[PDB]
């Protein structure tokens, strides 16, 4: 039922469950280039966040989805529904944030957390560089509301990077598939999140993957995470820019994953 609403799909064969969880602006199809590198050795679970354009917009209850907690409830519901007892989890952007909270709620559930394009807090603070200020983000939210199509038009290449047209085309496609109001509302939710208070409570081994230049995550965030996460943590840096390496640099990302994943 949640399995149907969130387009859960399980493919591959192997002992380890690999759980792939997409971020803002895409759906599980953003994993399609790396997926063949794993389906021979991992039982792979994919799903769409409720805010994905591929999910019936009728399921997006703006009354319910006001913080990340209902999203974590969705993930744990899927995990439980599938009867998954242990898995490796790869979360991009918001799914990274969701993964951290899930790990603290259910520490026995994750063998490993791989976090791509992950920030615990986007807004700056005293001695903390998240990369954004409140005045600044209000204008983005206005632009997103005023003219979503124009925002996407400009944002997709900036976010994804240069000379990767296939990646930009795909990211534009999935952004345009999201309902504009859902896009804005999810953005607001993410920008009002602050995980820095609970990072020390993470116990699961974690790999933080960053790219060279991510418009949403300053380079300094990775070393903050290394110093603040409570598990055994490593940082890997892709020699490639952009926010969506699963589309823009699938070979390098898959290589990093193959190094970091259990088995």
């Amino acid at each position: 039922n949640i399995l149907e609403a969130l387009n859960v799909r399980v493919v591959g064969t192997g002992d380890r469950i690999l759980f792939l969880a997409h971020g803002f602006g895409t759906d599980q199809s953003a994993w399609h280039l790396i997926l063949p590198y794993f389906t021979q050795n991992y039982r792979v679970v994919l799903y769409d966040l409720v805010c994905a354009g591929s999910v019936n917009p009728d399921y997006f209850d703006f009354n319910r989805y006001t913080t990340l907690d209902p999203y974590v409830d969705d993930l744990l519901n899927i995990v439980d529904s599938l009867g998954i007892q242990n898995c490796a989890y790869v979360g991009h952007s918001v799914s990274a944030m969701i993964g951290i909270i899930a790990s603290i709620r259910r520490p026995e559930l994750f063998s490993k957390l791989i976090l791509i394009g992950f920030s615990p807090r986007f807004l700056n603070d005293e001695d903390y560089h998240g990369g954004f200020e409140e005045g600044e983000i209000e204008k983005v939210f206005s632009a997103m509301e005023a003219n979503y199509e124009a925002w996407v038009h400009g944002f997709a290449p900036l976010a994804v990077g240069a000379d990767v047209p296939a990646a930009v085309r795909e990211f534009s496609r999935t952004l345009f598939n999201m309902r504009p109001d859902i896009s804005l509302f999810v953005s607001r939710t993410v920008f009002n999140s602050d995980l820095r208070g609970v990072l020390g409570l993470v116990r699961v081994p974690t790999c933080v993957i960053q790219t060279a230049k991510d418009v949403s995550v300053p380079a300094s965030v990775a070393e903050y995470l290394r110093s603040h996460l409570g598990g055994d943590t490593t940082v890997e840096t892709l020699k490639t820019e952009g926010h969506l390496p699963q589309l823009s640099a699938p070979a390098q990302l898959a290589q990093f994953l193959r190094r970091a994943l259990p088995r």
